[PDB]
């Protein structure tokens, strides 16, 4: 079975230098990453970083989750990150997206021993 953090992996990382595609990265990516399968994916933040990278977050900032859990970390630098986020006219199974580029820091959710992100949070 898929663990937490494989299916983050699965979601959230695009270890590169930043967005490179031959169409739409939004479309293309939310599609390839199997987020539009069972429902549109509605937001979806890719990540252009080595898995060590992000990885290393759940030992930075401590923040509150937008759950009210504590177990959420923002980055202390800037990261090349990717927002995907559903259009109006979307409607499953023709997902579609708009691709917004960013360097933003990221927040986490960690779980588990050992201790790695589970969860997309916000980027801020
Ligand atoms: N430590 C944590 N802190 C906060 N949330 C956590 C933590 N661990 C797991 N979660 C889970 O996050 C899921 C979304 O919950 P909630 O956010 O509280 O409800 P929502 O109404 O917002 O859902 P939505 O459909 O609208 O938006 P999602 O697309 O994110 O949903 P889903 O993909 O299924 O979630 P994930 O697998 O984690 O992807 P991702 O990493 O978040 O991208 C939900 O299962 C929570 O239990």
């Amino acid at each position: 079975k898929e663990t937490a953090a494989a299916k983050f992996e699965r979601q959230h990382m695009d270890s590169s230098t930043s967005a490179a595609s031959s169409s739409n990265y939004c479309n293309q990516m939310m599609k390839s990453r199997n987020l539009t399968k069972d429902r549109c994916k509605p937001v979806n933040t890719f990540v252009h970083e080595s898995l060590a990278d992000v990885q290393a977050v759940c030992s930075q900032k401590n923040v509150a989750c937008k759950n009210g859990q504590t177990n959420c970390y923002q980055s202390y630098s800037t990261m090349s990150i990717t927002d995907c986020r559903e259009t109006g006219s979307s409607k499953y199974p023709n997902c579609a997206y708009k691709t917004t580029q960013a360097n933003k820091h990221i927040i986490v959710a960690c779980e588990g021993n050992p201790y790695v992100p589970v969860h997309f949070d916000a980027s801020v």
